């Protein structure tokens, strides 16, 4: 096995032109191998006060965020809270347009409701407008055939999956996955003591925070430091060394395949590829496109595959972060920085890394 200095280097190696080639301020890495986290920070978190990144540094998860959304989901379904297969209707009967007759709650997880956009817009700032919003989407296809990835269709699935809880999405997150996990210094809203491990994120060189937003805190909205991070990859790896719980069923649930687009299957916030897989099919399979895609359907959805690499990518206008593992082998890695640089860049130092500890 390599050697903690061995393991330092291959990450220093290269992270550092990385980070140069890039302009990323500041990026915190952790590798899951052994069992245990490595840390490696570099930069600095917040450029103009000159403070580096440290293993407490809080980064901007971006859409790392579906995973703990996808999980919460499955802990509700575990809970026998909400089922995937009950419409949406049951949980928002306010959206009576004949459009939602059909889509179910898999859809709005798994992005099949039939083309559900990217984005739910900025002048959409109440539930009413939100409202008005989804009464006036018209889908593009039949639900359950194509994939597009959106914050307006697993965001509201993590609003209406809590409902039967009696809580709000970001109470449920912190009661049903952070607290049991111990992630103690994970967080949806960044409390007052905590700002000043807070990092800025950079976009064109200006530091900038994310925007508030409908369905943010679902979608896009949980920021976090390495070593929860850390946590929270080894908890998705090795779910069996934590006690039988919901959490623990859910964590299954949310790494089940639902649906294959190419060599990708869809969990719920996770995405897989069936392991031993090459970079280029990685890369390859990890683009949200822009256009409609058809999906094939994995009925009934399958099971955890220990075979796999399992994975999320995620960004905000200032940061971009990753997390990626491989069951079959117990390694992982997380590596969150704060500028975004693009998606196929982040699976390509993640594969390099990961492949030195195999």
């Amino acid at each position: 096995p390599m050697s903690e200095k061995q393991l330092a280097d291959v990450v220093e190696r290269t992270v550092t032109p990385l980070m140069k080639a890039q302009a990323i301020p500041g990026m915190a890495v952790a590798v899951i191998y052994q069992g245990q986290p490595h840390y490696f920070t570099f930069g600095k978190a917040d450029v103009a006060a000159n403070k580096p990144v440290t293993p407490q540094t809080l980064f901007e998860l971006g859409s790392v965020s579906k995973t703990f959304t996808g999980v919460l989901g499955g802990d509700a379904i575990a809970r026998k809270e909400i089922s995937l297969a009950d419409p949406v209707t049951k949980y928002w009967p306010e959206l009576t347009g004949k459009q939602w007759q059909g889509i179910r709650l898999l859809d709005l997880a798994t992005y099949t409701a039939g083309g559900l956009p990217l984005q739910v817009p900025d002048n959409v700032t109440d539930n009413a407008s939100l409202l008005r919003f989804y009464q006036s989407w018209q889908p593009k296809w039949a639900p359950g055939t194509t994939r597009l990835y959106a914050n307006t269709s697993i965001g509201l699935f993590g609003s209406l999956a809590v409902k039967p809880s009696g809580m709000r999405f970001e109470q449920a997150m912190a009661e049903r996955v952070f607290k049991p996990l111990k992630l103690n210094h994970t967080w949806i809203n960044v409390p007052h003591a905590e700002e000043s491990h807070y990092a800025w994120g950079y976009r064109e060189g200006k530091a900038v925070h994310v925007s508030p937003g409908m369905l943010d805190a679902e979608a896009y909205g949980v920021k976090s430091n390495v070593k929860d991070m850390a946590s929270w990859v080894m908890a998705n790896m090795a779910p069996e060394t934590l006690p039988p719980s919901t959490l623990q069923q859910g964590i299954a649930l949310a790494q089940s395949r639902y649906w294959r687009v190419g060599a990708m299957y869809q969990g719920l916030g996770w995405e897989m590829l069936n392991w031993p897989v090459d970079v280029k099919t990685v890369v390859d399979g990890s683009d949200n496109k822009v256009a409609l895609v058809p999906v094939a359907e994995v009925n009934p959805p399958a099971p955890p595959v220990k075979a796999s690499w399992v994975h999320k990518t995620g960004s905000t206008g200032g940061f971009g972060s990753y997390v990626a593992f491989i069951p079959e082998k117990q390694i992982g890695i997380v590596m969150l920085a704060n500028k975004s640089y693009p998606n196929p860049v982040r699976v390509e130092t993640a594969y390099r890394i990961l492949e030195t500890l195999q």
